[PDB]
């Protein structure tokens, strides 16, 4: 069993909650406490390899934490999420960028662009510019729903992958 651990970064209300909590139990929860951060785990086969992800799904601001200082700084791939549907959370991803840049002292760094709640219609946020700022940081973007479940496979294990290429 091969152990991955992944960060989910993004600002408060685009769905990182609820895309961790489609991943692990295949039910979407749309009330989940805002605050409240913590780590899962979840045991899949991905591409033939027993795999235990070990997944941060971070919470809140200008407050520091044991538990995300030491996954920041040992995590091995990023989720950085935003909702099609919130134009800043889009705009904020620059800043998880430079914070996930920093913390690594590299612009190499396994990441994913995930834009979520594609489930809603007139999005604000074109796939088109997500794919700009994704190439501009030579990562995949990934559209998904925690609501459907589109995408949210996708999105965890095309992270795994991107680790595996480091
Ligand atoms: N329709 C829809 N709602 C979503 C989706 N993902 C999250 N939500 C809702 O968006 C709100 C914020 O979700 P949450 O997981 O708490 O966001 P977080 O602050 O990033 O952890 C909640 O009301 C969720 O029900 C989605 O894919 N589709
Ligand atoms: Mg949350």
């Amino acid at each position: 069993m091969t152990e991955y651990k992944l960060v989910v970064v993004g600002a408060g209300g685009v769905g990182k909650s609820a895309l961790t909590i489609q991943l692990i139990q295949n039910h979407f929860v749309d009330e989940y406490d805002p605050t409240i951060e913590d780590s899962y785990r979840k045991q899949v086969v991905i591409d033939g390899e027993t795999c235990l992800l070990d997944i941060l799904d971070t919470a809140g601001q200008e407050e520091y934490s044991a538990m995300r200082d030491q996954y920041m700084r040992t995590g091995e791939g990023f989720l950085c999420v935003f909702a099609i549907n919130n134009t800043k959370s889009f705009e904020d991803i620059h800043q998880y960028r430079e914070q996930i840049k920093r913390v690594k002292d590299s612009d190499d760094v396994p990441m994913v662009l995930v834009g979520n709640r594609c489930d809603l219609a007139a999005r604000t946020v074109e796939s088109r510019q997500a794919q700009d700022l994704a190439r501009s940081y030579g990562i995949p973007y990934i559209e998904t729903s925690a609501k459907t479940r589109q995408g949210v496979e996708d999105a965890f294990y095309t992270l795994v992958r991107e680790i595996r290429q480091h």
